[PDB]
């Protein structure tokens, strides 16, 4: 009941990067004349509530404001600091593999974004591996944690991988090939194989996915989502990623030595039209805590332009470090 009200709220909650923000915002929420600033002063969080020229404020504790970044949408937000999130499960060190809730809390939290000034440049090399990075991980799925959505839907894996198929990524396609692009006769089988359902609904998604499928633009974003060092673009992420698996390094020597845990659970890539399109594309790599087996949340976002071809050159010219945003979260069983 005040369960929806809060979470649809929450939701309304946008980063701040506006220039006219408060002193230390990091989010807000404007809701029919109301304004809701998140702020940040010396790692303390005070919300500030605007209604036309009230201005009241709250400190939190740091309690209060855990529990507030918990509710948070699953959004990129200078936070600057790596967060643990608290899944709704107790934790062992006997087990190989996140918990379902661990996985699902993931998903959906919120992550703080490392601050990328000292960005790399752009180099020969980006998205060599591309091809072979979407074959190993599609190919693995049907075991993974892998999901992908344009617009909020889940696109069903075995269309993906019948797509990436006839696209002709394979285990020896060629790093620098070029992929040609499907005509609509040949997406219109796939399409077609993977939506037997003749309600209204799936004609919609029939139709919009035949459309998809036919822009490069829209394969290169796919596919780019699963480069493998998509997310190194800084020394900055460099320091923070080895803090962590420092971290983790010692957990699982501490905590479970012996134990075998899986590295990593898959991608969660989220598309959407801007024809151009932003692209959320997550890994899940697992993180030992002095609870269990939890789930470091690594997740870049970017916009891939209009015109952008299906090739590492067009992948790495489109999609350079400097507009790629990194951000951070650690998920932990209870």
């Amino acid at each position: 009941a005040e369960k929806h009200s809060e979470k649809k709220l929450m939701d309304s909650f946008s980063p701040s990067l506006s220039q006219d923000k408060m002193d230390g915002e990091f989010a807000h929420a404007n809701i029919d004349g109301i304004s809701i600033r998140l702020c940040l002063n010396k790692g303390i969080c005070s919300v500030f509530y605007l209604d036309g020229d009230k201005i009241q404020s709250t400190q939190l504790s740091s309690k209060e404001y855990n529990n507030l970044l918990s509710s948070l949408p699953p959004k990129q937000f200078n936070l600057g600091k790596v967060h643990t999130i608290t899944a709704p499960v107790s934790g062992n060190f006997k087990t190989h593999k996140p918990a379902p809730e661990v996985i699902e809390t993931a998903i959906n939290c919120c992550t703080s974004i490392i601050p990328n000034d000292d960005y790399f440049h752009v180099k020969d090399t980006d998205f060599n591996s591309v091809w072979h990075d979407i074959y190993r991980d599609i190919r693995a799925s049907d075991s993974n944690s892998t999901k992908i959505y344009f617009n909020n839907i889940e696109i069903p894996l075995k269309l993906i991988a019948d797509l990436i198929n006839e696209l002709g990524i394979n285990e020896f396609i060629d790093s620098k090939k070029e992929l040609q692009m499907l005509s609509y006769n040949q997406v219109n089988k796939i399409i077609n194989s993977n939506f037997p359902q003749q309600d209204l609904c799936f004609q919609t998604e029939k139709l919009l996915f035949t459309s998809l499928f036919q822009d490069p633009a829209f394969i290169s974003a796919l596919t780019s989502a699963f480069w493998q060092s998509l997310h190194i673009t800084s020394s900055s992420v460099e320091h923070i990623y080895a803090q962590i698996m420092s971290e983790n390094i010692e957990n699982r020597l501490n905590f479970m030595p012996e134990q075998r845990v899986i590295n990593n659970c898959g991608h969660i890539i989220k598309i959407n039209a801007v024809r151009a399109y932003e692209v959320s594309s997550s890994i899940l790599p697992s993180h030992i805590t002095c609870n269990g087996v939890g789930i470091n949340k690594i997740e870049t976002s970017y916009l891939v332009h209009a015109g952008t071809l299906p090739s590492s050159e067009g992948l790495r010219n489109a999609i350079p470090p400097e507009s790629r945003q990194v951000s951070f979260a650690i998920i932990s069983p209870d």
